[PDB]
């Protein structure tokens, strides 16, 4: 009834908000067997990775709120839609009509809906592609707050870190939930620093999908500083999430280049607190799924405004082998959303900026 991986967690603070989980069956598909125990058990464990990351970078243990309905089983939502499976494949926009769909439903059903994250998972198709031995056909990638991830028969964390097809299966699908579940969590990619790569390992929202369960995998610095401003791990009330627009200004920035050093400062202001500003160094091309080399600091603000002041060592941006870079400075306010500016760089021609 308790699978070895979980015999160590830690107890979680009672968060705020929930994310919700659905079960999306297609109006011509059957539930894969033993779901409920199956996907409570690798959701709680993805909700101790989350947690125990939160815990060691100084945030408590705080994870992504779930809806407990007994021990060891989250209340999951099956959810029998209105057309067959074949109308929410992966490509062509299923995923958002399976979305559309679901907002139709929690609008008729508002006690339901425990935040505004959601986890759709579908089981995989059955086909001369797809099946138990080589799963999808379905949705799977983070779209804005929501993200689509799938089931099989195999998908059971007692495979977990096995060297078997079914546990290197379950790495690459359960790596992947953990990945786009980030992504729903309104993380970006990014790349660890040379030194957390040699204490910690992959980071999860760079190549961690491919790691997850089998080598050493974590959340960096500056994801933890983004899930500190995500709705589901809220540990106050008061605060409400996503509404509005991200507002900052941001003014003296200054960037300099000394010896190995970045130096990165400048002011700001926001009507909201400014929980914290991320910065990203990352090669072209810089489109969202080219940006998995990005290497990711966060330094920690905490007022409606200040200064700000960071220096990065070149010597820790692990994998980065151009001679253009950008840096991204992300300012992250309290209720979630966030702002960008973007500067690029040349590192044969290196000019200080203002
Ligand atoms: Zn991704
Ligand atoms: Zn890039």
């Amino acid at each position: 009834t308790v699978p070895d991986a979980l015999k160590d967690r830690i107890a979680l603070k009672k968060t705020a908000r929930q994310l919700n989980i659905v079960y999306f069956l297609g109006s011509d598909t059957e539930p894969v067997p033993d779901y409920e125990r199956r996907l409570s058990e690798l959701l709680l464990y993805l909700q101790q990775f989350y947690g125990k990351e939160m815990q060691r970078h100084g945030y408590g243990a705080r994870s992504f709120g779930l809806d407990i309905k007994s021990p060891g089983r989250v209340n999951i939502i099956e959810y029998k839609a209105k057309n067959p499976a074949a109308h929410y494949p992966y490509e062509n926009g299923g995923g958002w009509k399976a979305a559309q769909e679901l907002d139709e439903f929690f609008k008729a059903h508002p006690d339901r809906k425990k935040s505004q994250h959601t986890l759709i998972i579908m089981p995989t198709w059955n086909d001369e592609k797809n099946g138990p031995d080589n799963p999808g056909g379905v949705p799977f990638y983070g779209m804005g707050r929501n993200c689509f991830a799938l089931d099989y028969p195999a998908f059971d964390i007692k495979h977990l870190g096995q060297k078997t097809r079914e546990g290197r299966l379950l790495t690459k699908w359960y790596g992947g939930m953990a990945h786009e579940l980030g992504h729903g969590l309104n993380l970006p990619h990014n790349h660890q620093t040379a030194s957390d790569g040699k204490k910690y390992g992959t980071a999860l929202m760079g190549s961690g999908n491919y790691t997850f369960g089998t080598s050493p995998t974590f959340l960096t610095p500056a994801s933890c500083a983004l899930l500190d401003a995500c709705e589901v791990f809220s540990v106050t009330p008061s605060q409400q999430f996503y509404e509005g627009k991200p507002e900052v200004e941001v003014g003296d920035v200054a960037i300099s280049f000394k010896g190995d050093q970045i130096l990165v400062s400048g002011n700001y202001k926001s009507p909201q607190t400014v929980k914290a500003l991320n910065v990203y160094i990352q090669d072209p091309p810089y489109a969202v799924n080219q940006d998995y080399d990005a290497v990711s600091f966060s330094r920690r603000l905490g007022k409606k405004s200040g200064k700000f002041s960071m220096k990065i060592d070149k010597k820790e941006l692990e994998g980065l082998n151009n001679n253009e870079f950008r840096i991204s400075l992300m300012f992250i306010l309290a209720n979630g959303l966030h702002m960008q500016k973007h500067f690029t760089f040349h590192w044969d021609a290196l000019q200080d900026y203002r």
